[PDB]
C-alpha cells in the first residue's frame, strides 16, 4: 500500500518518430542504466502526461501506448503515470482514468490548473474532487509544491479528500524539509512522498527550461532554488554533483524521521543521459529505500 521505490521520469517521444523509434531508443535507455548500474535499482517508471516554453514540446505517443513500449524493453519495471484531471468532464475522466488502470498503472497523479488560473477553475474535474470520486485508483497522487502559496492548506484538502501519495516539484532547496515538519505538526496526514531531483546539464544557462518549469514571481524561495539551478549549471561536472549530492543528503536526513513514507523521483528535463544517471546512482548509494 506505499510504493518505497526509486521512479526514472521517461517522457513519452515524439508522435512524428513512430513506435519502431521509440523502442529504440528505449533499448539505448536501458544500455545507459545497466552502465551506471541502475537496472535493479529503479522499480518504477514514471511517464509524465500531456499538457512559452523554452523548448518547443511536440506531439507525443499517448502515455498508454509508451507505457506498451516501455514495458517490452525494461520487461521487470512498474508503472506510474501523470494526469491532467481538471479539463475532462467527470465521465471522459473515468475512462481515462480506467484505461490507465486496465492497462496495468500502479499509481496516478492527479494534476490541476497552471499558473494562470486558480484553485477550481478547470470546467472539468479538479483534483481534489478526483480524489473523492475516483477512490478506482488505489494509488492516487498529487503535485506538491513546497515553496507555493497557501501549499499547507491545499496539500492537507487533498490529503482529506484521499491523496495517497504526492510528488514533489524539482527540489533545489531544502524547503520541503520545512514543509513536511510543520505538515506533520498540524496535521495527521502521513501519505508517502515522491521527493523529485533534476539533473542540470551545462546548457540551461543557455535554455533555461529547469529556470522556467520552477518559476514563481515574487517568491524569493523560489529565486534561492533559481540562484541554485544556475549555480550547477555553471559547475563542472564533479563540483555539480558534490553540490547535489549536498543538497540531496540535507534532504534526506531532514525528512525521513517525519513519518512520512520517502520516495523518489529522477528525472532529466532534457533527456536522460550518463551524466544524470551517474549522478542519479551517486544519490542512492547515500540514501536508497527499499
Ligand atoms: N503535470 C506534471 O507532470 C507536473 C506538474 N507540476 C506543476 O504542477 C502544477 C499544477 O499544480 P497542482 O497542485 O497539480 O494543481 P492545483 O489546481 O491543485 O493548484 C493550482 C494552483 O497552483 C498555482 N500554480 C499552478 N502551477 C504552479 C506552479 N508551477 N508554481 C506555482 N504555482 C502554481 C495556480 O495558480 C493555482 O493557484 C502545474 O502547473 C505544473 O507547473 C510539477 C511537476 C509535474
Amino acid at each position: 500500500m506505499t510504493l518505497n521505490t526509486v521512479a526514472l521520469e521517461l517522457v513519452p517521444s515524439n508522435l512524428d518518430l513512430g513506435t519502431a523509434h521509440a523502442l529504440a531508443e528505449l533499448q539505448k535507455v536501458r544500455k545507459l542504466a545497466v552502465d551506471a548500474g541502475l537496472d535493479g535499482r529503479i522499480r518504477h517508471i514514471m511517464i509524465p502526461g500531456m499538457i512559452g516554453r523554452p523548448v518547443e514540446m511536440k506531439p507525443k505517443l499517448d502515455v498508454l501506448d509508451y507505457w506498451e513500449l516501455v514495458q517490452r524493453e525494461l520487461p521487470d519495471v512498474r508503472g506510474l503515470c501523470t494526469q491532467v484531471t481538471s479539463f475532462l468532464g467527470e465521465r471522459s475522466l473515468r475512462r481515462r482514468l480506467t484505461a490507465l488502470i486496465q492497462h496495468g498503472f500502479e499509481g496516478i497523479a492527479f494534476v490541476g490548473v497552471p499558473r494562470t488560473m486558480t484553485d477550481g477553475e478547470g470546467a472539468g474535474v479538479a483534483p481534489t474532487d478526483a480524489l473523492s470520486t475516483f477512490s478506482l485508483v488505489k494509488h492516487r497522487g498529487v503535485i506538491l509544491i513546497p515553496t507555493r502559496d497557501d501549499e499547507l492548506s491545499r496539500f492537507g484538502f487533498k490529503c482529506k479528500e484521499g491523496a495517497t501519495f504526492g510528488m514533489t516539484q524539482l527540489l533545489y532547496s531544502d524547503a520541503i524539509v520545512n514543509f513536511l515538519t510543520e505538515f506533520s505538526r498540524n496535521t495527521d496526514h502521513r501519505p508517502e512522498i515522491l521527493l523529485s531531483f533534476g539533473f542540470v546539464p551545462k546548457m540551461e544557462s543557455e535554455v533555461g527550461l529547469i529556470d522556467w518549469l520552477i518559476q514563481d514571481p515574487d517568491n524569493g524561495a523560489v529565486a534561492t532554488e533559481q540562484q541554485f539551478v544556475r549555480r550547477l549549471a555553471a559547475s563542472e561536472p564533479a563540483q555539480k554533483r558534490a553540490q547535489m549530492l549536498d543538497l540531496y543528503k540535507r534532504v534526506i536526513d531532514g525528512v525521513i524521521d517525519l513519518g512520512f513514507p520517502v520516495s523518489l523521483h529522477f528525472e532529466a528535463p532534457y533527456g536522460v543521459s550518463a551524466p544524470a544517471f551517474e549522478t542519479f546512482a551517486a544519490m542512492l548509494d547515500y540514501w536508497a529505500p527499499d
